[PDB]
């Protein structure tokens, strides 16, 4: 297996994405909204939150375990290595961002690192608050970059349905949807 940097998705975004359009820039939601539901499928967080920020940016945001905090070689965070290295879901949509921020909370910490221009780390996971013990989860905001894709407008009605499709798939899940560009919001949940 052969490792590659972000450049690599920026240079063949539809090998990773599909396209460049309308479908492709709803695929990095998929990718990050994935990551948070495969969380909740090992039990780890019951609610699943999704926001369309006034910016034009898109924030997920699960009460599961919180991603790894420690280091891996060199000094990286975990999380940076993830992020910053194709081997996927999370790189790629880095790849395809102008900025990512991804907040961890854990053991009593909160952590953050931010990215710019395609993956580009601009500061390292640092601590930058406290939280009860028993708070955990992850945060991914991300805004996707307009030199890349057609169109930069998520669609509620899309994300919605595909929500609604998840929550239904997983059970015992609230995945909730609220636009800050609108005010609406809906929340999803099927018992079994
Ligand atoms: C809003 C997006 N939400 C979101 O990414 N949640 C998330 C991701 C991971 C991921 N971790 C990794 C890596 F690489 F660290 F394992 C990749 S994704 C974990 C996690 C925490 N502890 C252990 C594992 C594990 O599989 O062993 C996985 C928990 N929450």
């Amino acid at each position: 297996q052969v490792l590659e940097g972000l450049d690599a998705v920026r240079k063949r975004p539809g090998m990773y994405i599909g396209s460049t359009d309308g479908a492709g820039l709803h695929h990095l939601v998929w990718e990050i909204v994935d990551n948070a539901v495969d969380e909740a499928l090992s039990g780890f967080g019951d609610r699943i939150d999704v926001t369309i920020n006034k910016d034009g940016s898109l924030t997920v945001q699960d009460h599961g375990r919180g991603m790894p905090t420690g280091m891996h070689a060199m000094g990286i965070p975990t999380v940076e290595v993830i992020f910053t290295i194709l081997h996927v879901g999370s790189s790629v949509v880095n790849a395809l961002s102008s900025w990512l921020e991804v907040e961890i909370t854990r053991d009593g910490a909160v952590y953050k690192q931010r990215f710019e221009n395609g993956g580009k780390p601009v500061t390292t996971l640092k601590k930058i608050g406290t939280a009860l013990k028993s708070k955990t989860g992850t945060k991914v905001t991300f805004m996707p970059d307009a030199t890349i894709f057609s169109t930069t407008d998520f669609k509620y009605n899309t994300i919605s349905e595909r929500l609604n499709e998840s929550a239904f798939l997983l059970k015992n899940v609230t995945l909730s949807l609220t636009d800050k560009r609108t005010d609406e919001a809906i929340e999803f949940h099927y018992e079994n």
